[PDB]
């Protein structure tokens, strides 16, 4: 009886194997632009990902990973509220059932198709393991999908997906440029949360970015024919492996921009 996002596993009963479910610093939050408080003070974001190394990806049974080789100052973030230097070492979606909802953060309580979370995890703590301990240890930097014209740098991540269709596959995955997957512009809100699946760690600032990515129909329509369970289980559908906004709490959301 493991968690998952079914109608006896999903997000509503994380709370009784993980408390902090209900902690503080819950990810993700609905983001009302009009209370976001313009910080001058906030740097822009310094994304150095040319010399980036993906290895693999795998279904892990709740999303697909893409990962990379962060055993050097290889595909780094940088700047913006952080201190520190924080390695990218995987990137994975989350997405709906059906093109209205999918993301995990709302943005006015507009919800998109799907969202990006690339991981970051903070030098510092040597490794990622002993940085999500820490209240500074991991940076995701968050990118909102909405469904219009196709995104090229995308088609090879949706062509691999038939290779890892079900838990527990995985495929070999090299020279992808996560460059491809940026917006024009990097603008972002700011806060500080939590991972948004168990363990729900609260070690992870927030970085956002106000311009969404647009994906095609059939992009998107390829996400959907992942499956949470292994082979030869009986199939569910990977769809809408979202958790829902949590409550924001004593925590005031940041903006770049005005
Ligand atoms: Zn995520």
């Amino acid at each position: 009886h493991h968690w998952g996002y079914g109608k006896h596993n999903g997000p509503e009963h994380w709370h009784k194997d993980f408390p902090i479910a209900k902690g503080e610093r819950q990810s993700p939050v609905d983001i009302d632009t009009h209370t976001a408080k313009y910080d001058p003070s906030l740097k822009p974001l310094s994304v150095s990902y040319d010399q980036a190394t993906s290895l693999r990806i795998l279904n892990n049974g709740h999303a697909f990973n893409v990962e990379f080789d962060d055993s050097q100052d290889k595909a780094v973030l940088k700047g913006g509220p952080l201190d520190g230097t924080y390695r990218l070492i995987q990137f994975h979606f989350h997405w709906g059932s059906l093109d209205g909802q999918g993301s995990e953060h709302t943005v006015d309580k507009k919800k998109y198709a799907a969202e990006l979370h690339l991981v970051h995890w903070n030098t510092k703590y040597g490794d990622f393991g002993k940085a999500v301990q820490q209240p500074d240890g991991l940076a995701v930097l968050g990118i909102f999908l909405k469904v219009g014209s196709a995104k090229p740098g995308l088609q090879k991540v949706v062509d691999v997906l038939d290779s890892i269709k079900t838990k527990g596959k995985s495929a070999d995955f090299t020279n992808f440029d996560p460059r491809g997957l940026l917006p024009e512009s990097l603008d972002y809100w700011t806060y500080p949360g939590s991972l948004t699946t168990p363990p729900l760690l609260e070690c992870v600032t927030w970085i956002v970015l106000k311009e969404p990515i647009s994906v095609s129909s059939e992009q998107v329509l390829k996400f959907r024919k992942l499956n949470f369970n292994g082979e030869g289980e009986p199939e569910e559908l990977m769809v809408d492996n979202w958790r829902p906004a949590q409550p924001l709490k004593n925590r005031q959301i940041k903006a770049s921009f005005k």
